[PDB]
């Protein structure tokens, strides 16, 4: 019934709550956590109490039953403070996503119910050292032996890997190398305390240092037949489904980071003065902030559209990819320009802009790299012109 | 409620009409009109009687009483067929805008009222050989002489110049050089058949060759005091506001040209075959096609935002300039990439793309060049950090 | 032995000759030939006598013996005035290259010599309506029936195609659809007079409108066994080698057009004033002219190096393709920025810049489009890493 | 006379020496020094004995008395191994550039002589917390007290400051602010152990972390008369001269980093397989690599040109600025793309590319930011038309 760019009073309150938290509780300690690299437990507990965590969990499982548009709205406020921290919080939504859209009443009740009861964490296990962008190439095995599957393999770059209470695991169940991807993998929910799960050490990355990233080995892990999501073989579609519903929020985190660098650079441009004039008075630096503004705004509407698409019951693969490709890219651009506007100071650890550049980079790599995001769009676009 | 990216049933119906028209009536003749540079009188008459023109004219004066959002929607379809014809049609909305926003009852009934009676044209006269972006630097003057104003000066690049029934004229009334912009100009309605007016020849340009662009000389043009819009000195304000309402629409025209270039490039990539596979099979071209869809999609959302903003009673200055700046630029990008994908044929005059590349260019020039758009966004952005 | 960026006295002379011809004779008439499209016969003749045309022909064949470097510094000076004229004149060298790098004395003074006696033109008939970038996709058949070769096929986009005394024709002789490039095409030298040949009409293009571009059908044309170049299955090596000699030159013409673009804009920026000051005194404009100067500077050095390789006796395919890709692109970027700097005037036909924008486009298509250049560089690059 | 793109045999030697050293001694340890931020003394001392360190010191002072071109050649190689080490090594040559181009032989033998005897380091003190780019805005005072000057001020971001034996210091003598830049500053040479000098704590930056970077306070530091550079008041053109002479070697550094990023990414691309192909076989990846190559090759030529010009006895301002702006820009474009190509591994500390991304940023800042370089290029450009 007409276009609208106005939030509901409910969404307005969520954003307020998320914003207050990011500024008063996240920003002050963001650097601390980035230097040390320690899991931000206090901030995660707090976000959990304010209800800015596990917003997709259904109401009948003690959750808020919020949609994607809502999750994006909160995520961007959270990223503004620190994407290293928000990635941890978001790891939960991603790891629990495949259950929200495909698990049954009993699975949802058990694995989603515990998340609402106490600040538990969960992860998403799909990537492997040999296959990331190419999901169809993951080799972690899952042998149907009796009333349990025996999982065997090595997963890599898992967010919340060594902090998860349980995992969503994508494994190959069909041993025939000619088996279609849409019938060869199975989704399992495996409790982290199962004997045979060897959690590796914390990986030292360039940015998002406080986020927990690890590799895991699954040496003859036994999973009950009840933890299979839809059935043997349905794993691929559940994975690709979770991604579609999550890309808008990953696009939202990047916009938050971009917005942070824009605010930082602008505030400095108003304080610094060279060649007798304020930085903001040099036509070049004003064009820079101008273009930086255009980018954050455009990227924002990108995910707002993509999020709306999913919430309206429409297929959003196309829009969500535009959002992820665009937002991820401009986040990186704005981060670099932010440190540039800050001169020697921006390259220094005493300033916040330097860290954003480091954090920005993964927005072009995880969640489907910029290259696969363009493949998707080109695919959803061209198909419109065929028959 | 919250966000919505859905048209109303009446908007979908406008879109359908404009689409059918551009598809069946404009596209077929677009090439001939660009070649001959002949004013598309027939197409303008059809659009007029289809109700796809003079959409802002209030219903109390015979118009439809539509808003900017609706104008944008119709305009993107018209531009898809030909931006030359669309520009001709948009000149009217630009000429009538100062009257719709600042005219009194008697002025609207008289000057708008007849646009409803016949397919008449009008123009927006403010640019000059010495001034375009710097509106405050125009030198055409108006001397109060009894019950008349005697205008003296020359305007340049007036779209629908020697085709208008009447004009909107911005002229300087305060002779004092150091007088402020907000009180030195006056906006008049000048009937075409007034004696001192001398229309120039058709200006031959590179793009939108069938639109009537030309300069005009006013040598002791007497204008009734009745014809001043708000009053002596209120001219600058009326012009700056007219630009705000019309910018999202000129941006909408840039998206139309862009979508045309995309359709053409895509249709050809699904048919031309190089190195044993369709162009769409070569990842480079697929990536090319991807970013093209990406750009146009984000551009469309930017003009929709700027249009919604104003209809809701907001100062849309910030969103309108982002729209016009972005859309103006992506239109040129898509246009050049479209001919590129068509190779040697793309450069040939018998193919629809070269004309798109030529038309696109003014989108960064008129209605506020790409530079002054960034100038505005910077201005609008910095204020929010000053206090 | 030691880097040197200086020309030899002889070269410095050639440059000043081509320059005066360009700026005193070509420039005052470039506009007219663009508007009419008619072949600049006079300009081509005047250039012949000055020695600017057919520079590569050997001293023994009456020619001057100029190397590639010299051809480049001459082409750039000509193209500065008009890429249209420069292209027709350049069609000669291109059509001669195959006979120069792979012909025998007899063939040499038969074909090059005449070219020394009269201002005759030649063409390089390689591309076809169905195959442009994919040389191996060439379908023009050539069968050896006794002491001769009967040839049937069609060409498309041949410069000097209907003004050529003799042509260079590449055609497949090995019917076997799996005949390697290597051993599947034969290069000939077929004079325009041989019955069976038929020049199509003149193609109207968006730019370099005075240049002669037409298609040629070869409907049962016989070529004497002697007018074959190096033999059977020799044709492919020849064309690639020719290309390889000319890419630097097309890159030179492109750099020529860009210099003209940067000159016009800079001069306009030093006269036009907006908001009190000259255009140049606005940072966004100075920064524009600066990057326009950078782009051109780098492009010039790129072609000079590509030219040096071939002359130094070294292969140049890597630097060649780096040179044409960069040069062809920047030429387009400069041309459009120049139009922008001139504002409304730049978009008008009474101003020089507009033509440059229409001309520049082919510098990204003919002589190996921007995509295959990227493909050639990539392969030349990757190659030196594996083993 | 004649263009030449080939080093002399001597230069080839230097290249090989700097190459073997960087790739066999710097590379294997650059990772450690990066993490630890420890001054690479072993590496610096070794460079010193290899004869790659004070390459500009005139023979009569024990030095090799090499020119800029040779310095660029050597620097690009040291940088390939690591720009943190290279910077410390480069800090000396920058710091002794004024003495070289302004010192009287008595000062020369004393200061440039030490360097020839022991690995002595030096620094270039010009930037201060209040100004870096706006050089003429420095506030460190120099006060004449007979045959000596008393300095008071504070510098910031000094390379090798805290490790330098002596400092080249630019301070403002004339207190009359209405005094021109060309007669307001005086350059000095000061023993690093003079009372009043308070070296600050090492700064923790994002890039070239083993490179030493500190601030310094001059609290009543006494400087003898004979330690002034051309005369009192000539210090502004002396600093500006050194800049023009060093800029190309800063560009060479960037290019070194770009080659590293290029090789590092091409090698990975030749082994990493996704979707059953090597990354190199995915057209979008090879196109990426082709453009990475293009940028490096051009950036190399720009610094060679700039370096030649200076060694040719002519002003290189225009080309030096074209070189530093371009090289610094693309070095970052390659650094980021190198990370992209290695994907998840690229963002991880276990791989080389990440460090390159953190190092590359400074090249757009120090040695004159990307903004000021363009001001210079534009300045030199419009000037060629001004007359
Ligand atoms: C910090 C971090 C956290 C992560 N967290 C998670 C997590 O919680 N859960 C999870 O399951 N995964 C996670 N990942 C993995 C992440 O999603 C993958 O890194 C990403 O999908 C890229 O995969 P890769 O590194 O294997 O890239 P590769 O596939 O090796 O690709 C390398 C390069 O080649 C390009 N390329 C590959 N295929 C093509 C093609 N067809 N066409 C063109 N270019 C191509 C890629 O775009 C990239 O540029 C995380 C990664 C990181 C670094
Ligand atoms: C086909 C066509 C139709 C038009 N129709 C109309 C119409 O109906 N009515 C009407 O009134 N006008 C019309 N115009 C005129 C158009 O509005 C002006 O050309 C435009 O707004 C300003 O361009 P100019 O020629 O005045 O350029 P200039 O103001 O001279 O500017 C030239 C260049 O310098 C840049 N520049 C200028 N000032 C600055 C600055 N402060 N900082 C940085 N960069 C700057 C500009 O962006 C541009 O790139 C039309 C023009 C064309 C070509
Ligand atoms: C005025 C003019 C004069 C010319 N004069 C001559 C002449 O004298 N002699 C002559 O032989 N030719 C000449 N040509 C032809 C010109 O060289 C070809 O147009 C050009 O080589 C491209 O071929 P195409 O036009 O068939 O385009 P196509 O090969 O159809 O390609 C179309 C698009 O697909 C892209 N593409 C193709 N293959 C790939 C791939 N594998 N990966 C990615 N992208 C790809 C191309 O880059 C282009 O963007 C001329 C052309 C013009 C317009
Ligand atoms: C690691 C490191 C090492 C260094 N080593 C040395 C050394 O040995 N010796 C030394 O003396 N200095 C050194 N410096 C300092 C260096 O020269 C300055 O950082 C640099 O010139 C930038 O000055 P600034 O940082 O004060 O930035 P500012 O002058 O504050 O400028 C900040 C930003 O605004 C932009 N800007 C400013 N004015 C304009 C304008 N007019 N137009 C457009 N954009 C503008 C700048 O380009 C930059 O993007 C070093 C710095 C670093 C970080």
């Amino acid at each position: 019934l007409g276009f609208s760019f106005e939030f509901t009073e409910q969404q307005k309150e969520f954003q307020a709550t998320a914003r207050k938290f990011a500024r008063e509780e996240i920003i002050p300690v963001a650097a601390e956590y980035d230097k040390t690299g320690e899991y931000p437990v206090p901030l995660i507990r707090r976000a959990w109490e304010l209800g800015l965590m596990n917003t997709h969990i259904p109401e009948n499982c003690g959750g808020l039953g919020l949609g994607t548009f809502d999750a994006c709205l909160i995520s961007e406020e959270l990223a503004y403070g620190c994407t290293g921290v928000q990635t941890a919080i978001e790891g939960n939504s991603l790891g629990q996503m495949p259950i929200i859209i495909a698990g049954n009443d009993q699975q949802k009740k058990k694995y989603l119910g515990r998340m609402t009861e106490e600040p538990l964490m969960c992860a998403y296990c799909v990537t492997e050292p040999g296959a990331g962008s190419d999901v169809a190439g993951i080799k972690t095995k899952a042998e149907k032996k009796g009333d349990e599957y025996i999982i065997n393999g090595q997963k890599m770059w898992i967010t919340n890997g060594g902090k998860a209470n349980w995992y969503f695991l994508l494994a190959r169940s069909d041993p025939d190398p000619k088996a279609p991807a849409n019938k060869a993998f199975t989704g399992f929910i495996v409790e982290a305390d199962t004997p045979g799960i060897q959690i590796g050490r914390k990986e030292l990355n360039m940015g998002q240092r406080c986020s927990d990233t690890r590799g895991i080995v699954f040496e003859d892990v036994k999973v009950p037949k009840e933890n299979v999501l839809i059935g043997d073989g349905a794993g691929f579609k559940v994975a690709m489904g979770a991604f579609d519903k999550e890309r808008p929020v990953v696009a939202a985190g990047a916009v938050g980071l971009a917005q942070r660098a824009l605010d930082e650079a602008t505030k400095y441009a108003l304080e610094r003065k060279t060649f007798g004039k304020l930085l903001v008075e040099h036509q070049a630096i004003s064009f820079m902030l101008a273009e930086m503004a255009m980018k954050v705004e455009l990227a924002r509407m990108s995910y707002q559209r993509a999020a709306w698409e999913v919430d309206s019951g429409r297929r959003n693969t196309y829009y969500a990819s535009i959002a992820k490709a665009f937002a991820g890219d401009i986040a990186n651009q704005l981060a670099t320009d932010a440190v540039q506007i800050l001169g020697g100071n921006g390259f220094n650890t005493e300033y916040p802009v330097e860290k954003l550049m480091r954090d920005a980079k993964i927005y072009q790599i995880y969640g489907g790299t910029s290259q696969i995001q363009r493949l998707i769009v080109a695919r959803e676009h061209i198909d419109k012109y065929k028959n």
